[PDB]
Formats: C-alpha cells, structure tokens, sequence
C-alpha cells in the first residue's frame, strides 16, 4: 500500500460544487489586483481565473497556488475554456478592448461588443445564477452590453461605476481636512469619467453638511476652489497611467469591497452603475452610477438621491449620450 | 407613502435562503463564547441561537446584535423554536445536563440522551444538510448518542473531542521552550478527560523530535517532568473552574477554529472525536478524538496515527468504558 | 544539558518592553467583553487584566491563555498589582461601583471617585503617557474624574461616551431601513444616558438627509415615529439588563473599535466624550460625546456640529447638571 | 476663516514619530507584491517605498493611497530620498541588479555590493534600530553583504532564504495527501536555489513522521519519487517566470508572514537565512537558512535540527562555495 493510503483513511470520497466561487475573467493587472484582494479577505473557497493568453494565465495561477500555505481560499483553478467557471456566485469580467489610434466612441464599445458576445454567453451558460460584476471600460456602455447579452435581470448585472471614483473623492477630502477617509462622506454619481457628478449636497464630516457651512462649495467664487477634488478625481486615473503606466491597486481594492457586500449579504450602499430607466427622467436603457444596495442578489435597491436641476440635467445628458452610442450597436 | 419609500426604490422581493448560517445551541457561557468568536471570525452570513430559558436569549441575541456595526454577520436570529435554525451548513451543540452530587455517569448520559431526543431531530427537521459539533460534555458519548439520534452519516457528526487540550498542550509546550504555541506540535488523543493520550512521538519543534533528542520524554525517570504537561491538561478546566467557576473563551476559540475549516473547506487537520470501529482493536460502535480533515463535507478523512502498545491499550480500554455505558442507554 | 538548551540555540536575551500593550481595569463581563474583542482584532502585543478579586482575575487570564493558539496576541498577564500594566499605550478603565438602593447619584458618583483615586494614580505611576479610555459609568462624571486625578492633558483622557449610543441609534435606523448600519449615519451626542441629543439634521443615507426628505422627523407631529428610535437607543441597556442581567458584547465591540483607532492612529470620527468648556457657552470643565478625531495621541480634534437652539440648550442644561455634581466631588 | 477650521477645533498639533513603521525598499513586482500583502494584514502605521525611478515610485505609491479607504494603514509615502525611511521597525530590501547575458556569479553579487553600499548606510542612518530583510537574490550572498556593510549585530539581519521554498514544499505536499499546507509539515534548509536541503525526517502529519512510516522516503530507491517533490520546490520559480515572466504574489505573501512575526513580536519559527558560523561544523561567515524564532528583535533563537551525515556535508559544500565568493567581494 502506498504511503497515502498508510497514513490516512478515507470516509468518503464524492465530494463537491463549491459554496463560495468567484470567477476573475483577464488576468492583466486589474484582474490579478481583483484576485489577490479577494484572496486576502477570504471572501471565497474557490477562485477561478480566465483568460485568452495561455501562459500568462497558467503563470499567474502557479504564482498564486505557490501562496496557498498563507491562504484561506483552498482552490485556485484556471483555464482559456470557460468551464472552469462553473457554479460562480461572482463572475468579474475586466477585460476587453484599449483603444487605438483616433477611433470613434462608437466602435471602440462595438469592438468591446464583440469580445463579450463571447465572454458572456458562456459565463452564463456555466454559472446562470452568478450576479456580474463588470469592471472593463467603457463601464456604463458595457455594463448594458453585458445585460443585453446575458438575458440576466437587472439586479444580478453591476458595473463597477463611480464606486472607485468615490473612494478617491473621500481619499482627497480626507486629505484637506486632514480626517480618515472612512469618516469623511461624499457621493461621486453618473456617468463614469470626465462627467461623473460631485454631489455637493451629500459632503459631510458626522453629518455636518460641508455645503450649508460654506456654500460657495463647488462652485465659481469658492475661494478654496473645493471643485478641484473633483477634478483631482477624474484625472486620478490618467495621473497614475502618466507614472507607472495603469492602474491596479486601487481598483483592486474597491473591487474587492464590492465582492464582500455580495458574497456575504451585507446590504451596503455603493455607487454602482445600474439600469436607471425610469428615473430623473431618464427613458432610454442606460446604466448609471446611483447608490445601490447590494448584496446575495445583486441591486436589491437604489437609493433616489435629491439632485438639484443642474444636476439632473447633467444625468440625463449624459444617459442621451450612452443610449446614441448604444442604439447604434449591433449585437 | 413612507419615508423609505421615498429614499429607496426597490427592484426585488425577499427570497433569501441564507447561505453560509450557522446556529449555536446553549447561549451559557461556553455557547455565546462560540458565537462571539464566530461572528469576529465572518465565517457567517447568518448566526441563529437556540436555548429553553427564554429571557437569557432574547437579551443576548439583543446585545450582539446591538454590536452589528463592528460585524460582518447581517442577521442575527434567535428562538426556542428550531424553525430559527433552518437551512444551517453547522449546527454546534452546547446544551446539556450537569451531572448531580451522587448521580452515577450512566443515567447522567440518558439524561442528555432524553435532551438530545428533543435537540437532535429539531435540528435535522430543519437542516438535514448540516454538519452537527457536538461541544457538550460528555463529549465522546454525547457524541455517539446525536450520531444515533440524527441519523446523518459518519462524516457529519462530530465532537470537539481533544481540540482544546491539543491546544492546551501546545500552549503549555510553548511556554517550556519559549516558542509560540502555533510552532510548538503535539497531539492529545482518545477519551476526552482524565483517559486522554499524549502521543509524546509527535512532539516536536520545526520537524525535531523531542522524543529523539530527550529519550526519557513522557516517562516517570524524565528528569524534566514533562509528563506534567499532560498532567496540566486534564487539570486546566479544572484549575481555571476554581477560580472563575467555568471555563469558555479558549473553548469558543477552539470551537470557531474547527468552524473555520468546516465552513471554508480547508481540510486542515484537528484532534476531533469521529467514530472509531475498526481501528486499534476497537469492535464497538465508540467515538475517540484521531487526528481528521475537517471541510465542508465534516470528517472526509482521518490520519492513522501510530501508537504505541500502551498507547494503543489506553483507547482499547476506553472505548471498552465508552462501550460499557453507550450499550445500557435507551432511545 | 536540557531539552531546550539542547533543541534551541540562544543568540541574546535581553531587549524587551511591549510595543504596542493594552491594559483593561476589571474583569467583570464588560472589561472581559473588551478583552475578548481587542484580542480578535489583533491590535496588541501585550494584554494586562487588572481587578481586586484575585480568583476571578487569575482564572480569566488562563482562560485566555490556552487559546493562544487561536490568536496573535503572545503575551497576556494580569494581577492585583499594577505594575503588570508597565508601559500601556492604552489603558480601558472599566471598574466602579454600582449603585445601591437608597443610595443618591452624588455618593455613588464619589464612591467611584474614591475607587478612581487608587487606579488612576497607579495606571500613571506604570504607564505616565497611556491614553486613557473610561468606560465606567456615569462616564461623563468619571472621565472628568479620570481627568483631575491624572493630569494627563484632555486629548488622553477619553469617555466612551456616547460611541455605543451612536452604534445602536445605526443599528435600528438600519432596521427601519433595511440597509445595513454601516451604511445608516447618524449621531447621538451629549450625556450619555437618558439626557443624550438625536442630532436629527445629520441623520441620513448616503448623504441624502432625511429631515429634509421628511421635515416632521424627530418632532412630535411625525406619523412615523422617529423620535422613538432615539428613546429605544435610550432604553437599550436596561432591555437588554432586564433579560439577560447586564451587556457585554455590544460594548466590548464598541470598545474594540475605539482602540482601534487609537492604536493604529487612524483618525476616524467617534462620538466620545471629552472635555468641551468653551464650546456651545458651556463655562465650567464637563466633559460631553461630540464627533473625535481619534489618533495615537487621543483626541487630536473635534468636529462642531452645528446644532439647533433646543439642541444647545439640551448640552448647557446637560453641562449643568454635571458640574452641579462635580463641585460637590470630594478629591 | 477656512471651511476646515468651520468644521473641525484642533487641540494638539504635533503628533508624531510613527509607532509601526514598514520601508519596502524597491517596487517592482517583488516589492509591490510585499507592499499590498502587508497592507492588508494591517502590520503597519505607516508604510513607505523608496526606490531611483521616482515616476513609477511616486504612481504606485498614489495608486496605493486612492486605496486608502479601503485600508487600514493611514500613512503610505514615498521617495528616492531615504529620509522617508525614518524610524522604521523592519526593512525589507528587494532592489538589486538583473543578471546580464554571460555575466559570472562572482561579478552579478558585485554589481549588487555596489548598489548596497548605496542602500544600507542610507537605511541604517534614518533607522539606526531596525531589522533589515533581504530578499534581493542570490538572497544568501545578499544577507551577508548587508550585514558586512550595516555593522548590525546578527539577529538583525535576516534574509528571506527558504522560507517561501519550504511554503512550496508544503502546498506539493499538500497536493499528493489532499491535506491543507498549514497540516503539512517539511522544511527545506540551507542554501537557498538548486542546492537547498529538503529534511525527509522531519515531514509528518499530524507528529506521524513519513519517513518512519516509508523509509526508502526522498531517496534513490523510493517507489513514489518524493525526491521528485524537491525537485518541483527548486524549479517552481524558473517555471512561473517562463509562464509569467516574473514571480511575485508568492513571495509577497510569504514576506508578509515574516513581517507578522516581526511586528507582533510572535516567536513562530521560520526557515529563513541567518549566520551560521558554529554550527553544523561551518567555519566562514556564510549565511544558511535554518528554523529561526522571529520576533521583535528580530532572529532571538535558532533551532538545532538533527541533520544526516550526508545532510551536513551539503550544507557545508553549500557553505563553502558562499565564503568562494564573498571572500573575492570589493566593498
Ligand atoms: C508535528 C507538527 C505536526 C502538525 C500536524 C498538523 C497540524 C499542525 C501540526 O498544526 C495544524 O495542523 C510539525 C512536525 C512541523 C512544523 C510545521 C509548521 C510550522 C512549524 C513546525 O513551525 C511553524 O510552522
């Protein structure tokens, strides 16, 4: 008999479905940030990794496999065909399309289109209960594709929208007011990138609207020219491309928030983008990034933020924007 | 309509089925010191507690839930009523009996069996896909007895068995060599009490066995004395009962240790009681505590451990005991 | 030639001092409570438990000890003797007197003085620049007390204050939401007790308030009721005293938060009590709950909330009472 | 009057000297890999990275703070100025030079002599009391030439040696039994790279040794190859890197684990490089890995293991081709 059998005896052997998979889809330096985030918060028993580069895949698997010994995430497995996959309660998609040279908006998301006609019908087809999390850019334009694709409901379809955005947010105003950003609140909403909105309203520091204390906040005559922190938010990205040429860390992280909030049913509120026909007067299928509450079934419910005009305005220009590019797809 | 109306749209309806819920049975001091370690752990989307006095556990199920904030564990639940405890991949089992000046240790154990008649198919009526750790002394019979009761294969009735006092004796080790009990190996086998077994050939520092460098180990010509160390396992519960009256953190923290593996499938390997025909000689139907990889299927394995002759007639003459008693109950 | 010596090779032995040491005065249910919480979230190298009752005292700390395995805390040591609290960088004070029948709130107040002038000189004598956390009751008379007898400067000596008040009035806005408490902002400020402030203004969800959604809220017109919620945050502890006996792991979580941000220097936001004389027209030195910011040194800052005219009023008639108190102590 | 100063009263303003303080010295793959896993185990107050390409140091170090939110580190700085560095518990060292096509040993060491004598004085003039952890490879050489230039007494200079080749050791080992790394047991010692020492009598499970169990274990005649086990640990590396490119997330882990044990002051043991003149019959000033006790002053202890004849005349074969190259170093 072999040394095995010596030296353990088996009760029973059919075994598995795993509780608590989560399935990462490209394995460039944002997925690999997703993974070894959601590794660290043991948020799961299995990890699935997937992409179309096969080396680099195996590569990444064996690097986090070698690490086992300092993890609580027993199974690590990895493969181009997506049946490694199966029974994920989470599948997050970072991947997809840069753009190239002078290309049209349009286009650019139909190349994009064209890859997730192949990475969602097979997602779905091995997980069809999974909730998605779409990270890839364009967020909001692709988290529509992504839905359209799926036939999934709109719950159980989340981009990740201004969710890093307002992380940062809080990162600068902690940084003027010298607090930690944890207790330092405010909502970045929309679109994602240059026209995200800055809802000055909803600023606070333990409740104290920063808006009613100085209401020039925001604006033109704001002396202390608060609107530059959502600038600093929006350049965030390209400031840190311009340096080390991506960003990782940090999407990494608040992707990892998100999947806490969904694996463990905690009901947090989060700016996600989500499908928000039939709201501020948007009426074209458009994902935006409200306040959502998410958890073991994705967007359960949203959270009606009090805009002023201006800002409702700037939402629904923006929902006419995407919904011009999206009429003009073809799946 | 309402306030929350008016600050959330909601998109879906409640159809939960928790997924990752645990019950604790006993809120005495042993149970809640489970439960609080299991909540600081986040091995729980939800946590039910069950017990007979009433009042006791709407005020702790009230206090701990009054802490929610500083927790990831969303619902917290409670009841006499075992329909609380539906759907619950672990149910761990404190409640019991304390044994009675003069009363004989047969008919204190039928006394937990006339108990667990009422426990045991409560909770298999409501989870028959649990895994069950029996935690109530005495453990290895008590153990049997829900085995019995319940129904459920081998591998998903276990007993906390020599956890702790493996524990305590690495902790104990630690203390005589100046080490941190984490890298401090040995194991305290069998009969959980006065009978249990230090297999002195297991303990080692970094791979070294002490038994090799020190050959008088464990005997009575040690100069060292450390057969004292297992003399001071079996008398901790004891010691620390005359000074505080009870004994519970290190049990909760032990106990939430083999929650950990059980609930992410870790297959780690505890000193747990499993049941034991047909290994060392052992004819009857008896449960003793043998090195098992624990995950989410319970006891999936167990390691052969080699004894010693001695070794090996102290579990043969307590599964005899064990035998002697389990074989005059009445179910 | 012993086993050690034999197994272990010694490079030096010199050259300790905890870096990073916690003391909790009193080992009832509340100071265990604390002990428990601040060794799950691994915040200390070294855990002093200090009490009169050397019984319970020393059981408590072995009780602790055997689950050294289950934790990253290598040190725990405890004594009648104060100088087992050598070298804190925090020191929770737990201890005092509960009041008696007959007995006045003046009396009880100075028989916890007469306590508080053998602790707190002997916490000094051992660690003269720990932080100080009070959580014996009334907490704002005796973080004053705490205060006078130390010398320490205000921003070291700390009243839990109104932290868990703020926890709970979370945890059932949460309820009445269905959001998850961290996601539910609100602050209870003030006296801690029966007297404490509901700060309606900044009561909201995701920076949306809902005084302004719902201006009855608070007021006594309201058709939802939400002045109840504040006086149910009132009534919590006595619910809870009346069911279970008393309250421990709310606390002890709350408490483990405070150390959390102390210990790691975070600067997050608690609603704790310190000394406010000079703000709100409050003359004489009383010590109330508004928002810290909470560090390595203590209080390093103080958010102003800005409070309505009955709101002030209810913090000078709040402050008066107390000092009617105080300059009746006898030091 | 600023709105901060509407918002917030300060009490104390100078604050500082951090407490837990990490450098990672170096942030490409390896160091960045140390950076986010330490990160997220919460070891540190502050964390600083210094290395000469200031644009990719300043953009990961601002990719890591737009984290912040979701961190518990409330400092992270940078500069390839190491005054940054100030007053450090541990530094870990992952700079060096890359090897060049038909480069000598004796000559790739000495380009990186000449990047230390840069790096260590620099260190040891901001933290004059700190532990210095060399990763940078050939990590033995390495360990030596910062001790040589340092002056550091030798429990403050540990190089991170076989501590991850003994992390893979256990997850293969893991992989044939269906057992957990944390339940497996190996050690692989001494130099680390295509020469180190698997220790065959000291694997086990649970104390049961696998070569008392299959004595022909580890060698030629083994009908199982275990040897072969080995053989994967020494060339896991050269596989990842022609997948990946590089190795990283592995040894940031296992780093990480290291930093536990330093900054909690933990006494677990670890196969990590110290100076082992002395023992096992060495005679130069070569540094070997060998089970260490980590703590806060750094390597207090080191085990003796009980080593084959053949076992010690690898190491000091091993022993002897360092001490060829160290002693033709130009400093
Ligand atoms: C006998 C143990 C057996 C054991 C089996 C199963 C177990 C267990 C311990 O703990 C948890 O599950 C020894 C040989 C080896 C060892 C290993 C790892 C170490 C160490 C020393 O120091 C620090 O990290």
């Amino acid at each position: 008999a072999t040394l095995k059998d010596q030296l353990i005896y088996n009760l029973l052997k059919e075994e598995q479905t795993p509780q608590n998979k989560i399935t990462v889809v490209g394995v460039g330096a944002v997925g690999m940030a997703c993974a070894i985030s959601i590794l660290m918060k043991d948020l799961a028993d299995e990890l699935a990794l997937v992409d179309v580069i096969e080396d680099k895949l195996k590569g990444e698997m064996m690097d986090l496999q070698h690490g086992s010994l300092f993890l609580r995430t027993p199974k690590i497995v990895s493969g181009k065909d997506y049946n490694v996959t199966a029974n994920s309660k989470l599948v997050i998609i970072t991947a997809g399309a840069r753009q190239q040279e002078g290309e049209s908006r349009l286009n650019l998301v139909q190349r994009n289109v064209n890859i997730f006609k192949f990475i969602i019908p097979n997602v779905v087809k091995y997980s069809p209960n999974c909730k998605l999390l779409i990270v890839s850019n364009p967020v909001d334009i692709l988290t529509y594709v992504a839905w359209k694709i799926s036939g999934f409901p709109k719950n159980r379809v989340i981009g990740s929208g201004c969710n890093l955005d307002s992380a940062r947010f809080r990162y600068l105003m902690g940084e003027r007011l010298g607090v930690h950003p944890l207790s330092c609140h405010g909502w970045v909403l929309g679109e994602h990138g240059d026209s995200s909105v800055p809802v000055w309203s909803g600023m606070n520091v333990a409740g104290v609207s920063l808006k009613t204390l100085h209401p020039d906040l925001g604006t033109d005559k704001d002396k202390e020219q608060w609107k530059e922190v959502h600038k600093q938010v929006v350049e965030s990205a390209y400031e840190v491309i311009k340096l080390k040429g991506y960003t990782s860390w940090a999407i990494g992280l608040s992707v990892a928030d998100l999947a806490e909030s969904i694996m463990k049913n905690l009901r947090r509120v989060h700016p996600v983008s989500t499908m928000i026909k039939g709201l501020y007067g948007i009426k074209d299928d458009v994902f935006l990034s409200v306040p959502c509450i998410l958890g073991q079934n994705g967007i359960s419910d949203l959270v009606k933020v009090t805009l002023t005009s201006e800002e409702e305005a700037r939402l629904k220009k923006s929902a006419d924007t995407l919904w011009g590019i999206q009429k003009e797809l073809q799946f």
